């Protein structure tokens, strides 16, 4: 019953639009049966309700055609309801309803141009000719005829707003045309049905903000005071100002809009007066809402603010939150992207006692938030925003929008060709051409990346799971490791294990270990961050637990995530091995880390994984159970692994074929997958010299060397040589005996 | 407050968010906090016990 609110109950009014088949701007038809089920006679006049507070007068017609539970409408009066195919509307019997006195039009800018004659005249005139058409204000209405049909809009009415045009009814076009971009505007309004992934937030919202308002009453009799302050908190782009918009849209309330710096005045003692002004504008048209957007710009803790005009700006907002109860029907909504800033007091009870978290939308709510931001594209018909939604794993409604914006824009560059910039009109086949498809779409995702991870990033070389040799049982173990946790969290649940959320690489440097990160960042559908070791450390006291926590919380916030720590040991190393020497950050960097790590819930598919090349020198703590559980030894390789290096290396190169790899792998007994990288290296290399003197001599005898052959091989093998040493090797030995006797 | 406090000699005075108008002198950043917290000391100090007025604080 979380979100009963949010469904709409079947009513009698409740029906379903459908298209009319010969209906006028001014009547709609209903089945017979419903028609009198709902009690109405034809002829009757009928008032339609619409999304976003706009309403329609027509009459009701009896057609057989027309489906019981389908009400049947024209596209004018849908225009006028801000309606579309599909949608339930709810109709009423309009009462009382008069012959308008006199009723004022202001027909659209666009339509006027090229009509010589009078607009009342020839259109108006004999539109409203002894038709006792309904209308109300604001209403947009087509009248055909001459050389083009011409849009008006009924500004003024006269009774207000609902009115019969009989013929002694006056109606005059006299006034300035209203802007077609205006009606764009107007019909393009933001309402509920824009959100999209906060169904349960929506929920809250109406719960809290929607029902006390327009009913008071029941909040009065059931015993309780309907919440006053509700506070949107989540990361910038999930929705917390569009659902203000919708809010604003959708609400018969007054609605005032508190941009927070704009509190700020030269004058002294004028910023809590602007602020004790819009508290009072909002009692004088109660029921009001007080919408404050960037709530952390004025309303900061007092014990670290260093200025004294805030401090009483934060006390101001304090007192006028308190008086709040006093002010009958004034509900205050704020929204902020920090709301860890926010002054405690503020968060009290009685003051922004409610709190609602516009968190990550999931793989549903992005598939809602594409289907909002794609209805008004030409998708083609090979689209599927299914996938789309599948494939954005760290995209919070913002970043959606942008990935449909540039998969349109690659659809526009998609004609660049046919059509140039410098020219001064395009042909309508280009037009009727141009539609979106799952390739622009493919495209976008491609270039798509969360907006959190926009200074994490870092350019990664194009490293697949075939480029790595050997290693077979790590790269399976890896795959699982990620896609298990993510995939059917269920199967644990129901078993009862929480899935290993830590994992360590230690080896002989050169094996394979940042090899593996760079196919896991390329291969895997998770977000990836890589961060160097002592890229947090900060000489600033504090800094470096602060950048430790936005590292976290950025990777909480892009789950499912893989947060690689490459050269780990630089950022865990030892407590006490240096304490003495030294001011002691690298301790409260270390404690933060396990902080963060025993911190996060299993629910969030943040993966993290650690590489060295010193495992003896990482911290004890940080390989307990529950924090990089998994050990994973990327070994010296062996000659099976070899023979996929050497391959693997070698996939993209023209190679002689009487060259053996096999012979190579048997030679190169303890060399690493570096060292066999730097044979071929230089094999190249030889080659290269080569063609670069056959074609010194060319020149040189005028005023080759197609592939690496053996003779380039034999020369790098004599320059090869193994970088791991066998004491090397023991201590990783020790070290894995010491842990296998620890576990 | 505190004056029609002594005027009336059963009267109280009761300050809720002491915290606020009485920050630490040693850890604040304003001058204007300081001078209405010696002001309330002074205040305080001025009661003779004969007024008879008790100051209660949250
Ligand atoms: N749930 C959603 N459904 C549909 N569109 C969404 C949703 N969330 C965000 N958007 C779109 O992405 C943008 C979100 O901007 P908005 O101002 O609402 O975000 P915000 O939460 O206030 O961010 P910030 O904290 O940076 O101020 C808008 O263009 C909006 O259309
Ligand atoms: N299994 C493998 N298959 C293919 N190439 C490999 C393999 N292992 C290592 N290499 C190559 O050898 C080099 C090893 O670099 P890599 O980043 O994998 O080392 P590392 O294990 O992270 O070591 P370090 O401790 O020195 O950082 C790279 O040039 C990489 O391309
Ligand atoms: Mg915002
Ligand atoms: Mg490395």
């Amino acid at each position: 019953l979380s979100t009963a609110i949010l469904k709409q109950k079947n009513r009698p009014n409740r029906l379903i639009v459908d298209e009319a088949i010969n209906e006028d701007n001014s009547v709609v038809s209903l089945s017979q049966p419903k028609m009198d089920e709902l009690q109405l006679f034809r002829g009757d006049t009928v008032l339609l309700k619409g999304k976003k507070r706009r309403e329609a007068v027509c009459i009701v017609l009896s057609d057989d055609t027309c489906s019981d539970e389908k009400i049947r409408m024209n596209r004018v009066v849908r225009n006028n309801l801000r309606v579309r195919l599909g949608d339930v509307i709810s109709i009423q019997p309009c009462p009382d309803v008069k012959y308008g006195k006199r009723i004022h039009v202001l027909p659209i800018d666009d339509t006027v141009e090229g009509i010589t004659g009078n607009l009342f005249e020839v259109y108006l005139k004999p539109y409203f000719l002894e038709a006792y058409r309904p209308i109300r204000k604001g209403d947009i209405f087509l009248v055909r005829g001459g050389m083009r049909a011409v849009e008006f809009k009924v500004v003024e009415t006269d009774p207000s707003p609902y009115c019969i045009v009989a013929p002694d009814t006056v109606i005059h076009c006299e006034g300035e045309p209203i802007k077609r971009e205006d009606e764009e505007e107007s019909l393009n309004e933001v309402g509920y049905d824009d959100i999209g992934g906060c169904r349960k937030q929506l929920a809250q919202i109406k719960e809290m903000v929607e029902l006390p308002l327009r009913h008071p009453a029941l909040f009065k009799e059931i015993g309780v005071k309907p919440p006053r302050g509700i506070l949107l908190y989540g990361p910038p782009g999930t929705g917390k100002t569009l659902i203000a918009r919708a809010v604003a849209n959708e609400t018969g309330a007054f609605f005032f809009l508190i941009n927070g710096p704009e509190i700020m005045s030269k004058l002294a003692g004028e910023s809590e007066s602007n602020l004790r002004k819009a508290f009072e504008e909002a009692e004088k048209n109660a029921p009001a809402i007080i919408f404050i957007d960037e709530l952390d710009a004025i309303a900061p803790k007092r014990e670290k603010t260093h200025g004294e005009v805030e401090r009483r700006i934060v006390s101001q907002l304090l007192t006028l939150m308190d008086g709040l109860k006093q002010r009958a029907h004034v509900i205050v909504m704020a929204a902020t992207n920090r709301p860890n800033s926010i002054d405690p007091a503020l968060r009290r009870f009685g003051r922004f006692d409610r709190e609602v978290d516009i968190g990550i939308p999931d793989a549903t709510g992005r598939l809602e938030i594409l289907q909002i931001h794609t209805k008004n594209m030409k998708l083609a018909d090979d689209v599927d925003l299914e996938q789309v939604a599948n494939e954005t794993h760290g995209h919070v409604g913002a970043d959606l929008a942008a990935l449909c914006s540039e998969a349109a824009l690659q659809a526009i560059r998609k004609k660049m060709d046919l059509i140039d910039l410098e020219d001064e009109t395009i042909d309508a086949e280009v037009m009727n051409s141009l539609a979106v498809t799952m390739d622009d779409f493919r495209w976008a995702l491609s270039q798509s990346n969360p907006s959190a991870l926009r200074e994490t990033v870092v350019e990664v070389p194009q490293v697949t799971w075939e480029d790595i040799g050997g290693l077979e049982d790590v790269k399976r173990e890896l795959q699982e490791l990620v896609q298990y946790p993510v995939e059917h969290p269920d199967k644990f649940l129901k078993f009862g294990m929480t899935p290993s959320k830590g994992v360590l690489f230690y080896g002989p440097p050169g094996c394979g270990k940042t090899l593996l990160a760079k196919a896991i960042a390329n291969e895997c559908q998770a977000n990836f961050i890589s961060i160097k070791g002592p890229e947090l450390l900060t000489m600033w006291f504090g800094e470096s637990e602060a950048n430790v926590r936005e590292i976290f919380d950025k990777a909480r916030q892009a789950a499912p995530c893989v947060l690689f720590f490459d050269q780990l040991d630089s950022i865990a190393k030892a407590r006490g091995g240096n304490i003495g020497d030294g001011g002691g950050a690298a301790d409260r960097v270390i404690n933060q880390i396990l902080t963060e790590m025993d911190g996060m819930s299993t629910k969030k598919n943040v993966f993290i994984i650690g590489a060295t090349n010193r495992p003896d020198i990482i911290d004890p703590a940080i390989l307990r159970p529950g924090r990089l559980d998994q050990l994973i030894y990327i070994p010296l390789p062996d000659e099976k692994s070899r023979v996929a290096i050497l391959k693997a290396n070698l996939r993209k190169s023209p190679v002689a074929k009487d060259v053996d790899l096999e012979f190579l792998a048997k030679m190169t007994n303890g060399f690493s997958g570096a060292d066999l990288t730097e044979i071929c290296q230089r094999a190249c290399k030889l080659a290269i010299r080569e063609s670069i003197e056959s074609e010194i001599r060319r020149e040189r005898e005028r005023q080759p060397v197609p592939e690496i052959r053996r003779d380039h091989f034999e020369e790098a093998m004599r320059f090869a040589r193994r970088s791991v040493s066998d004491n090397d090797i023991r201590k990783y030995e020790m070290f894995a005996q010491t842990l296998q006797q620890s576990r």
